[PDB]
């Protein structure tokens, strides 16, 4: 038992909810909240630029000092940073980015990262301003994610699309 509330039931695993990420984590205090980020984790936008600017740039800080120690992540790569006033950590995932040209395919190498942990409060990785099918998205999650992940559809209208969509 967790203390994720109103979430709709997709798989034995996947969870989906109508909900604004920032405000979930705040709320919940997640063992993880999963970031869309990209390699040089710059969190200018979409729910990066959210989630950054609800821990007051604090997130933006210590993933220049990442970034400086260990270069760029990979695209379908991450890392694990602080979730500072939001969870316990951020696993920063880099889903490709359509808008740039990158490979759809290394969507699910980007999903499996989510494997490494039990319980995970996330985002469908390269929806948004990241160009990707949403409801693509979602089936890869699915296809892919084996551990606990609830997942933030921040668009309404969005969210009601997915969910009648879901086969
Ligand atoms: O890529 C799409 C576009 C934004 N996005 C989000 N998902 C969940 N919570 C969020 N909060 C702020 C943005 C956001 C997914």
């Amino acid at each position: 038992v967790n203390s994720f509330s109103g979430y709709l039931k997709l798989t034995d695993n996947v969870y989906i909810k109508n909900a604004d990420i920032v405000e979930e984590a705040k709320k919940v205090k997640p063992t993880v909240v999963v970031n869309a980020a990209n390699v040089y984790l710059k969190h200018g936008g979409g729910v990066a630029g959210a989630l950054n600017k609800a821990t007051n740039n604090a997130m933006q800080v210590e993933s220049d000092d990442y970034i400086a120690t260990n270069g760029p992540l990979k695209v379908g790569g991450s890392c694990v940073l602080s979730g500072h006033n939001l969870a316990k950590h951020c696993l920063h995932v880099v889903g490709p980015n359509v808008n740039k040209g990158e490979d759809i395919q290394l969507l699910k190498s980007a999903y499996e990262n989510f494997n490494q942990h039990e319980v995970l409060l996330a985002p469908l990785l390269s929806a948004g301003i990241f160009g990707a099918d949403p409801i693509h998205s979602l089936r890869v999650c699915v296809d892919t994610v084996r551990t606990n992940v609830y997942l933030a559809v921040f668009d309404k209208n969005l969210y009601d699309k997915l969910v009648s969509s879901f086969l």
